[PDB]
């Protein structure tokens, strides 16, 4: 699945359109922060404001594994 795509229509909604944050905190480098697994989980799981499962299955994997890459 387009991780670039489910990120434009699910985490740029609240991160901005350029993942530098907006109504939540930068996840442009969050691969820099946090692997691929723990990005996972948070989608997942939600995170303090973050409601969990935003996306799900390969669209989460995907968009993940992709910010693991985004530094
Ligand atoms: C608004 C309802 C959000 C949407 C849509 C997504 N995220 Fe989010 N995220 C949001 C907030 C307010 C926060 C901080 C949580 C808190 O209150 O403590 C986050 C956090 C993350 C993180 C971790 C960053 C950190 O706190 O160190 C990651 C890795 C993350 N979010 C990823 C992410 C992705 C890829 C999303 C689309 C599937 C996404 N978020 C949507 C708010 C919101």
């Amino acid at each position: 699945v387009d991780a670039e795509a489910v990120v434009q229509q699910k985490c740029i909604s609240c991160h901005g359109g350029d993942l530098t944050g907006a109504s939540a905190p930068a996840i442009d480098k969050a691969g820099a922060n946090y692997s691929e697994e723990e990005i996972l989980d948070i989608i997942l799981n939600g995170q303090g404001g973050m409601p969990g499962g935003i996306a799900k299955g390969a669209e989460a994997e995907a968009v993940a594994a992709w910010l693991a890459e985004k530094k």
